[PDB]
């Protein structure tokens, strides 16, 4: 019987890119670890701004203070600068990051203020560096590993892009060889890594691009041993689009929901969508959408998935792949208020991306959030989290669309006798509904969120209000 | 006040190349340490017969029978294949090997046991995988890592033979990137490598190629620090040649006497060496030597250095470096038989590299010993060691050169009351000494091995023999 993780049904996840998040406030002996003070100074690496993992767990406060109880990063594994992507050694966080040490002391510290940690799991591809394929380009034909990648002919040009690298790489790419999933033994490397962590303490997997990995039973079986270590572990896929083939209930408990994002943004930010800042690989945030139009594709959304999985999908605006919510509408608030809201309001574990809560702008490749603030922009957030949290029916409850015409749209979230009722106002004139409301036991009439059995519900121009009772 | 390790001046060390000793008499699962039986065949790696750690530890019954007390490895630290002094991970044994798990449960049964183990560190140089040279193969110029090594111009061609490297490597090759030891980030590497294994439990450092390290310095910390970690650890360099530069007390605990070995075989083999077959850059058995000859060259290399540090030498014949005994010397038993006795008698650690305890050939680049003995051979240096782990003067007990006339050498061990007589007659002919020994308050007429105050000593052709009291 299909059963997911119950903290991800309640919790609010919150995706760090670690590299570009916080200083730590203290020098750090990263990497040199029994290096003594008074060689800082002879020591370029070390005495000389990135951010690391001592840095996020600084910053604890803020986060906890956000309202956010789970957050996930991208690689964090020991990998070349600027180049995460391409891990060198799973079994290690990167020495500029701070290493095992710095990650285990974040670990803690996180758990200790009952926040969960997720890492990502980039196992499509690793790097020319990693050890077995590192084996490949010394020993070539002789090495006893040729079979754990995808080789297509010699010799290997890996550094020279003047020849064929004549082994398959990411995209077409040298710098991230594939690996031969096909291959048990890879398989059950990749497992043993899964395993390690989950052992280590960490509280489930991001997973990277895992459509690539096509043997059949392999994400069966990563389910099956990744919860025979921590039954309670949140296992979710990266993909963008249709999910049902991952979704059954053996493998991912759920997915990084852009075929929310989508919708969600072509509603609230209509053609004020900047073209040229989306990610179209991942998401459809075009064209835009009218109330009735929203409607119908986010119930279509909504009964793609058995619903114990829907209630643990990741639901996103945004990842490190796309741009910034402030850049993708322009610098237009209200898209980003507006989108916000129904992201925090919608069926599933929310997911949101760090600098949006701050008004940050990010194109498709800016971070360090706590360094100008957009007040408003992140009251709404932290309001709308502290809402989310207050009441079960907004995190577990059922989804059914009241109204839905013109440029306004309605619906509720109810968890037995909880009824909420949720409106958005994407025009940019006042607007009312009339509704009959007849599935609806009680008449919810209090605001809890902005400003506003027969119902007749005004809002503003570009505005959202959440009624309670 | 100089002082090394008392456990090395009474051991007997062993060396052996762990790739090519001994399988485990049990299917092993190396690397893939979760991978289940039903799919032992699935994965060919691991299903299909080199030498681990395993199969070391299993013949520890056999070791300690020969008498031996401490084995000391070539390199064993994760690498690619067949090139293990390419170094890829310090902190990881290699896989293939076994593993930290494997290195662990041999540690500890050799332990269990009473036996040492010493690892070989090399420090001058690592390979491309490397993660910190890795990092400047993929981030060229800005890779924050490129004052760790010795480049010498852009760009770097790290495996296409057909462009300049750009980068210096040990001898010239690309394979074997230098590390520059000037940098005092790399030294702090270094060191912290040091002291990890030293806490993991080995009993200490062989040191590869030292004296390539010349910043100043550098090895006076590398004793502070590992003799931090453990006071009784053994810290030898395989240096070949006059090594007095590191043998002041404040570094080494000594080296592996090449200068030993040298003048032993060109006396003990005499013109029977095979030219073609000895390693030149190590040590010089050549030209043949006559009795009075060997006596001054190995009283010279006895006053070399302090007595302390003498008797913590690792005196040697043969090395993964050179070619066994039986090779150098065309299979002259006498050869083999004349020079382990000397070797096994001289004041200072005995050891023998593993094979020839069994007459095992060997040219310059042949293994598993325990797979034709010459039991000759083998009870000769099972029964020599027997004797030295009999007899205090014959461990560190004083030198003093009795007779050396012709091709009959003779010399006395002794140890307060103790004195031994050992003679060596390497002529082809029966011959006999008459010497004024009143050096010594005893007259050592019982044979303690071999056939047989003024004495007349007849030794057989080829012979010789020690003489108790």
């Amino acid at each position: 019987q299909i059963q997911t993780p119950d903290w991800v049904k309640h919790a609010v996840f919150y995706q760090i890119f670690p590299d570009r998040f916080a200083r730590s406030k203290q020098p750090r002996k990263r990497l040199l670890q029994e290096a003594r003070w008074e060689d800082w100074d002879s020591m370029p690496t070390l005495q000389g701004k990135g951010g690391d993992l001592w840095g996020i767990m600084e910053d604890l406060d803020y986060i906890q203070n956000l309202g956010i109880n789970a957050i996930y990063f991208t690689p964090i594994f020991q990998s070349a600068s600027n180049h995460r992507y391409h891990t060198h050694d799973y079994y290690q966080v990167d020495p500029m990051l701070g290493g095992n040490e710095a990650f285990k002391e974040l670990l803690d510290a996180a758990h200790q203020r009952n926040i969960k940690v997720v890492l990502d799991g980039v196992f499509n591809h690793s790097s020319r560096g990693f050890f077995f394929f590192h084996d490949v380009l010394e020993n070539g034909p002789h090495s006893p590993w040729v079979n754990w990648f995808k080789i297509e002919g010699w010799p290997l040009s890996p550094y020279n892009g003047e020849f064929p690298a004549n082994y398959v790489g990411w995209a077409g790419n040298r710098a991230l060889p594939e690996f031969n999933h096909d291959n048990p033994e890879v398989r059950e490397y990749i497992m043993e890594i899964a395993e390690y962590w989950l052992k280590f303490g960490i509280d489930g997997w991001r997973l990277d691009v895992p459509f690539e990995i096509k043997t059949p039973g392999f994400w069966q079986e990563f389910r099956d041993r990744t919860k025979a270590i921590n039954p309670e572990a949140y296992i979710v896929g990266e993909v963008w689009g249709d999910s049902r083939q991952w979704l059954d209930g053996t493998q991912f408990d759920g997915v990084m929901n852009y075929l929310f994002a989508g919708p969600t943004i072509a509603f609230a930010a209509g053609d004020r969508v900047v073209l040229e800042q989306v990610q179209s690989r991942d998401y459809q945030p075009y064209p835009p959408l009218f109330a009735a139009e929203y409607a119908t594709k986010i119930q279509e959304v909504l009964q793609l998935y058995p619903w114990e999985i829907q209630l643990t999908q990741l639901n996103l605006l945004a990842s490190h792949d796309t741009a910034r919510l402030m850049t993708i509408a322009g610098g237009d608030i209200a898209s980003v208020e507006l989108s916000t809201l129904l992201l925090l309001t919608f069926p599933g574990a929310p997911s949101i991306y760090y600098g949006d809560e701050v008004g940050l702008p990010g194109g498709i490749d800016r971070g360090f959030p706590l360094e100008n603030w957009n007040q408003e922009i992140f009251n709404t957030h932290r309001q709308l989290i502290t809402i989310r949290q207050t009441y079960p029916a907004l995190r577990t409850g059922d989804y059914q669309v009241l109204y839905a015409q013109g440029q306004l749209y309605l619906f509720a979230r109810t968890l037995g006798t909880e009824e909420l009722i949720i409106a958005i106002n994407a025009g940019t004139s006042s607007a009312t509904a009339n509704v009959d409301v007849a599935s609806l036991h009680t008449q919810p009439n209090k605001l809890l969120y902005g400003t506003a059995q027969q119902l007749s519900l005004t809002l503003p121009a570009r505005s959202g209000c959440i009624l309670g009772t």
